[PDB]
């Protein structure tokens, strides 16, 4: 009912290129604070053991 | 059962070193308050005599 009959339009053309960003949006936290503020050690055994007083 | 069946692993093997850290946490307080408020002298006999007035 619109464009006047025979008019190219977007419907017609063949080979629009598509546009698709280069960019992906990620915005999920994967911070551990508690792990980052405690020391860190080595373990030489399945069984860890210390002493207190 | 999740293991391969002939392999060995931790729990079949033996003379596994213990592991022990050498420190020990001890945190008990030992200051004196009183002790360290009030001052500090030398007597020179069994009974410490003063006067008042």
């Amino acid at each position: 009912m619109a464009t006047p009959t025979n008019a190219v339009s977007t419907v017609e053309i063949n080979g629009k290129r598509e546009d698709l960003i280069d960019i992906i949006y990620n915005i999920a936290p994967y911070d551990t604070p508690f792990m980052t503020a405690i020391g860190k050690g080595v373990a030489t055994a399945i069984t860890h053991e210390w002493q207190t007083d």
